[PDB]
């Protein structure tokens, strides 16, 4: 459980990102590809992307990165209450698409490292713990529902 003041360092810091959503979530994407291989194959969409030239001139990875930061803002805003915005994506992740909860962990961690890159000073290790908090809390809550579904592996 977020506190309040845990919860405001997260979302001062994500009205930041909703300035560039397109830019940060071709920065995460790119980052998660190239530090973890594996999730690039889940995407039949971008598997054909070999270098990260490729991967920042294409314009369908562009739009997926920001469907994905659009979900995780929405999420974020109900500060824990998100029950309805998990519930389907938790579904389609673990039956659809078949992503383990670690790749959620991968991506938390890019999520992490392109926002200290891009609003340092609103992402001091205070805010950092916070969101590595409400990361957590999407991944125990996410993993929860792998696990009901058979999933958790
Ligand atoms: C913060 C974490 C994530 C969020 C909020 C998120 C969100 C979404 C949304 C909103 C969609 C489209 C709707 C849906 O199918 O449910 C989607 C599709 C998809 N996601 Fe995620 N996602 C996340 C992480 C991941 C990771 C880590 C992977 C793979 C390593 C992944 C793989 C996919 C795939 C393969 C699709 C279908 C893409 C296509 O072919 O159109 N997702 N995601």
């Amino acid at each position: 459980v977020l506190s309040e003041g845990e919860w405001q360092l997260v979302l001062h810091v994500w009205a930041k990102v909703e300035a560039d959503v397109a830019g940060h979530g071709q920065d995460i994407l790119i980052r998660l590809f190239k530090s973890h291989p594996e999730t690039l194959e889940k995407f039949d969409r971008f598997k054909h992307l070999k270098t990260e030239a490729e991967m920042k001139a294409s314009e369908d990875l562009k739009k997926h990165g920001v469907t994905v930061l659009t979900a995780l803002g929405a999420i974020l805003k109900k500060k824990g209450h998100h029950e309805a915005e998990l519930k389907p994506l938790a579904q389609s992740h673990a039956t659809k698409h078949k992503i383990p909860i670690k790749y959620l962990e991968f991506i938390s961690e890019a999520i992490i490292h392109v926002l200290h890159s891009r609003h340092p000073g609103d992402f001091g290790a205070d805010a950092q713990g916070a969101m590595n908090k409400a990361l957590e809390l999407f991944r125990k809550d996410i993993a929860a529902k792998y696990k009901e579904l058979g999933y958790q592996g």
